[PDB]
């Protein structure tokens, strides 16, 4: 509220609660923290990263991206206390501190800031953007099927009316282009995750294509330790494999096209539960959740600095 250390991490917040935390937090930690804009959503609300670091110019760095399906409160929910715990831990955690020693970490709390507002507004359970048109009264993409990865192929659909809607091209929403030229442009990405609910699973490329990536010993190495280390704290468990074998065929995903940028350690998180509330997780899961997720991420973030 009127410091991060007030603020209620144990809560929902609306869109512009949220906004509010990261200048808050930017305030309270300028030698760590910066507050970027790398684009302005479909109804023109700014699209904002927080860049954690400590120095350097072009550092290997770490995305991690929340909310892009906007119902999935549990994340940017997370998304709000991981950006605290980068603050409160380095160092005192001779780990993270290690990592933001070497590294810069770019956090995207909102990603989808309209779809967000309009589960607020309007529809608990919005899932894509908030883009229209002109053949159909159907509003919105499904901004995790927007991707250049295997971009209209099976696993979404054409129909604009369709939760699963792939839009009209790839990157034709502006939510996804805006990642997609900030990570091109600054072309030292080294792992990129994503966070969705619900489900617990740690998920790896490929959604689109039975092809089996070239890493996939490795990254089935790193998303079990992952998976371990997560489970360590309440005993959640996750399972993990690529999204295809372990979910269904989906195309057009993020972790596909940033796997195939040359981002080698791609990975989906989908977090609690597996069915009991889904979408609508009560709040008294919301610090829990995010503390073992931290278990998970540091490992993978771990493994990043030392490969
Ligand atoms: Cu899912
Ligand atoms: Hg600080
Ligand atoms: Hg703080
Ligand atoms: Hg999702
Ligand atoms: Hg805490």
């Amino acid at each position: 509220a009127r410091s991060t250390n007030t603020f209620n991490y144990a809560t929902y917040h609306t869109l512009d609660e949220i906004y509010d935390f990261m200048d808050l937090l930017v305030a309270e930690h300028p030698q760590l923290v910066s507050k970027l804009q790398i684009g302005r959503s479909y109804e023109g609300r700014p699209i904002y990263v927080l860049k954690f670091s400590t120095g350097g110019s072009n550092r290997p760095a770490i995305w991690i991206d929340l909310g892009i399906h906007s119902r999935e409160w549990i994340t940017q929910a997370t998304g709000v206390w991981f950006a605290k715990k980068f603050t409160e831990d380095y160092g005192q955690d001779p780990s993270f501190t290690a990592i933001l020693d070497s590294m810069d970490i770019f956090l995207e709390i909102v990603t989808n800031p309209d779809g967000f507002a309009f589960t607020h507004s309007q529809n608990r359970l919005w899932r894509k953007t908030r883009s229209v048109t002109s053949s159909s009264l159907c509003v919105g993409v499904d901004a995790n099927r927007n991707w250049d990865a295997g971009f209209g192929k099976a696993g979404a659909s054409s129909s604009p009316c369709s939760e699963t809607y792939h839009g009209k091209y790839a990157n034709s929403e502006v939510e996804v282009k805006s990642i997609v030229d900030f990570v091109k442009d600054h072309g030292n990405f080294k792992a990129f995750l994503s966070i969705h609910s619900y489900s617990q699973l740690l998920l790896y490329p490929y959604g689109y294509t039975t092809q089996s990536i070239p890493d996939k010993t490795e990254l089935n190495q790193v998303a079990k330790s992952a998976v371990a280390a997560l489970k360590s704290l309440y005993g959640t468990s996750y399972k993990y494999g690529s999204i295809i074998t372990t979910i269904y065929q989906a195309s057009g995903g993020s972790i596909d096209w940033s796997y195939n940028q040359g981002i080698k350690y791609s990975f989906t998180f989908e977090l609690r539960d597996t069915g009991r509330y889904g979408f609508l997780l009560p709040a008294s899961q919301i610090i829990p959740t995010a503390q073992e997720t931290w278990l998970g991420v540091l490992t993978i973030m771990e493994h990043t600095v030392n490969n």
